[PDB]
């Protein structure tokens, strides 16, 4: 045994296992929209002999030897990371260590609250993220609302939109710390100037997490966070197209001089951030991961990805547009990002069922709950995201076969509930039924044959 | 740009880095007691498009589809799991989505306690682990230690060994709800035995971190924690040379029946842990390191990987008995495990000042507390691991030429240390004495020119 043996030769089981899901992305429509198809140069950096090496620390204040490369691999996916999003190395600072998403946002509340400290985030069913904060009426949910108190602010349900204004009547009675600017299934742009006076008048924090529109944001397609943030935080995949990681960005150096003398109050962030993550959270960092993140932030810095980005909105748009032809509505009135929230309902079908038809034909969404709705097992639209076929370079035209070939598996979907009761049967049924059956093997092929002909980012087989 | 192309291509900057490294470590005697050289074939797997599939949740109990081949992967990697340490999955279970070692221990701690509930682990400058907790005497710096309560249990100082007598005695008053078994830094085998009396009698839960002897363990050279342990936590790297990720197990089952009616009592630890992970605390899965790790641990159930850590054991005691023979202390005397404790103050010199020179000749170790040491900045010892050398197939005579090297660096430490007065002055000396600075040169030549012999796992380049 040496160790160099390849996966195909000293693990036959798991490379077919690699195959087969290779095989599946390419074959299918991924509309996840979280998802993306990360770089085979990002890739190679996540698979490399950085796995090797403990640096736990941060560069040049490490606990021991052997950090030379390291170090300056850490520094350059900092300086990527601030190039990505335009920042004066002066005014911002970045934590590149944190393993993931949810990691960094929990480490920016160990890093500025107490425990029970108070959070506000847009409501779960609103289309937040868990980490925002979730409490079921009997359940601490999130480890956010076990650690800390948190409270939903809410969607207006009629324009779908963030409810600006009761968010500043619920905060300036709740008392939050810190409010928390970001979304998993909202399709507009988001208000950090208004939000920023909530939390100026309150005087809680500005945390913006950009995890799904990180990549919009690098590419200038959309508004930055970073005018009005103090704290942003955000994976390294999703619309970044990079490998699974997260990063916190924090202001830092003089933030004003007013009150006391004139001393310029500096920002205390960049400390509290850095010794949250480390020592206090996670142990030795990820190096191969830190590199591919690296990798993934020098695309995300040059035309090509601002290219890669407004086809992206291209694509959302116009997958928009597609739906709103053929009656569709859409929450929030259509999208300003490289998703659409489909309310299914006017149409008289629900978001889980359309889901499990378009993942049986090879398209992959998620169900999600919409304004209003009722049963969260039956819950009212679909998600929808452009950034992954984009990375296929797939266009407009690409996009409205996408949506035509979603409108039959809706239509698939609205056919087979007639014909069945529950969520149960029409499961079974897409699966039982001859005549549903062999129309899905149909649809499949079209959708198959369709896929597969455009490009596919990675490596060749795996 | 089809994000096909190659990272020399795409990215000359980070492929330069990459080749630093690699070299590096092909010519490095590497000795930290938590590294490995992970196989070229788990490393695959690790950088595959696994990366771009969200699949939060559980296999089968997804949010959403596209999960055919990720659950097979997913319930592949815990079969192997249970496999490689021998678990009956009557008895056991596993989650292997932990994103790191230091996250699993966090999940248990969220499944298993509430917030300030009472945790007892080894102290940190005797050994333990900063997830076991760790305050100074102005501030909490474990995340365990802000939303937990923590007090330590210690070493004798007298015998190296943990004090169990001491243990039971403060136990008793403290009334943990959790006591934790493992260590960083602890050359003997836990006596998981008198821990489990000690659990049974204050109702705590035993919690067995056995993220450095894992390897061992599955192995079976050294005895498992799983007899006695009701939860048990590790990394899957260290010594079972995985990717970097984590793993829980968790007792099953019956757990005992009711003295009065049959009522059997059931272990409560499957749901929790598993609720804990995901939604909790953590967002997606990382796929590739759960087939990284799925890999890993296959090779770990193999002959080959238990002659691999039967001379892990024999190199490290070959170690230890060379380090003796040179008139160097060993904190307990010994070692029964894959690292030595060595205890420098005897020979007149820190471990902050040996590990610099260490470093500068190309042997990485890391200085490390010893018994009664007053100085964080100049603790008096140094921990060193066979695992890395060991998986370059180093055998006794091997380490037996590493110690004479290592020895030359003591020796040239001792003397920089008598023409300079503070830490900062000795490593300047290193660098900016023209007769210190050949010394070093010579022995790093004679080091590198060593070890590059050696093969090493991994790709050829990165």
């Amino acid at each position: 045994w040496t160790g160099q043996e390849s996966l195909s030769d000293s693990d036959p089981e798991m490379w077919e296992l690699l195959q087969r899901e290779k095989d599946r992305q390419c074959r299918g429509l991924e509309l996840i929209a979280s998802e993306n198809f990360c770089s085979r140069a990002a890739l190679e950096a996540l698979g490399s002999c950085l796995n090797n090496k403990y640096s736990e620390g941060y560069p040049g204040k490490r606990y021991y030897g052997g950090a030379e490369v390291v170090d300056e691999i850490e520094l350059l996916c900092q300086r990527r990371a601030l190039e990505a999003f335009d920042l004066d190395p002066a005014q911002w600072g970045v934590n590149v260590q944190p393993y993931s998403g949810s990691p960094a946002n929990l480490a920016v509340y160990t890093a500025l609250l107490q425990p029970h400290d108070r959070i506000m985030g847009l409501d779960l069913p609103d289309g937040g993220h868990l980490t925002h904060g979730y409490m079921s009426d009997v359940k601490r949910i999130s480890a956010t609302s076990i650690f800390f108190e948190s409270m939903p602010y809410k969607l207006n349900p009629k324009t779908g939109l963030i409810d600006y204004n009761q968010l500043a009547l619920t905060a300036r009675l709740f008392r939050p710390r810190l409010i928390i600017a970001g979304t998993s299934a909202y399709a507009r742009l988001i208000d950090y100037a208004r939000m920023r006076e909530v939390c100026d008048e309150v005087k809680a924090h500005l945390l913006a997490d950009m995890a799904h529109i990180s990549g919009l944001v690098a590419a200038k397609v959309i508004p930055s966070p970073f005018k009005h943030a103090d704290i942003v935080t955000t994976t390294t995949h999703k619309t970044l197209r990079g490998a699974r990681s997260g990063l916190i960005f924090y202001r830092k150096g003089v933030k004003a001089v007013d009150p006391k003398t004139g001393r310029e109050i500096p920002y205390t962030f960049e400390d509290r951030i850095n010794f949250a993550v480390f020592p206090s959270l996670q142990g030795g960092p990820h190096n191969h991961a830190i590199a591919a993140v690296a990798v993934a932030l020098k695309q995300a810095c040059t035309p090509m990805f601002r290219e890669y980005s407004l086809q992206v909105l291209k694509n959302a748009r116009a997958m928009a547009d597609a739906l709103l032809e053929r009656g569709y509505s859409l929450v929030s009135g259509g999208t300003d990002n490289h998703l659409v929230l489909v309310d299914l309902r006017p149409k008289g079908l629900d978001g889980a069922r359309a889901e499990r038809v378009l993942e049986l034909v090879s398209i992959t969404a998620n169900k999600n709950t919409c304004p209003g709705d009722r049963s969260a097992i039956t819950p009212g639209g679909l998600r929808l995201g452009a950034p992954a076929l984009t990375s296929r370079q797939f266009r407009e035209d690409d996009f409205r076969r996408v949506v035509d070939f979603i409108d039959e598996g809706v239509n698939i979907g609205l056919e087979v509930k007639s014909k069945t009761a529950k969520l149960q049967d029409f499961k079974s049924f897409l699966l039982k039924d001859s005549e549903t059956s062999q129309r899905l093997a149909n649809l499949r092929q079209r959708v198959e044959q369709f896929a597969r002909a455009f490009p596919m980012p990675g490596f060749d087989e795996h």
